[PDB]
């Protein structure tokens, strides 16, 4: 659960995945956690996503997996086991977040996607998040869609 154990290689396309082992390093700074899903006229994903973030300050779930030296088994629609384990992930990192979040959202979501049906349900439920605004990841548009 220490966010200073952060140096050692964890690469879970060797070891089984377990949540637990990386905890502590899924912490991020209040104010400056970001996620992301979908696409506007084509135009998102996480390296969008990641350039956003960086730009105004703040991190995503994939920069602060690859900045705390964890390598995540590749993402499959049809491997379940890499489907629970971005899951369970994408829900330790957002149980751990604070403050004011921002959102890369898309107009076009996929069906299942984490941010709708596993990651705003639990920043919603998040008593210290206290507020999630999305950003359009073509065209920039910002929109306050919580604040608590
Ligand atoms: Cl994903
Ligand atoms: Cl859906
Ligand atoms: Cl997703």
């Amino acid at each position: 659960q220490d966010p200073s154990n952060r140096y050692s290689k964890i690469d879970f396309t060797q070891t089984d995945f377990d949540v637990e082992l990386i905890r502590g390093r899924l912490k991020t700074d209040p104010d400056t956690a970001f996620f992301w899903s979908g696409r506007t006229d084509g135009i998102g994903g996480m390296d969008v996503a990641k350039k956003i973030a960086k730009n105004k300050g703040g991190v995503t779930l994939e920069s602060t997996i690859d900045d705390t030296n964890i390598v995540m088994p590749e993402w499959d629609f049809n491997t379940p086991s890499s489907v629970t384990a971005w899951e369970e992930a994408s829900n330790v990192y957002a149980e751990q977040v604070s403050g004011e979040i921002r959102a890369v959202v898309g107009s076009e979501l996929r069906p299942g996607n984490i941010w709708e049906n596993i990651e705003l349900p639990r920043l919603k439920a998040n008593p210290n998040v206290t507020k999630v605004t999305t950003i359009d990841p073509k065209t920039g548009v910002e929109k306050i869609i919580f604040e608590r």
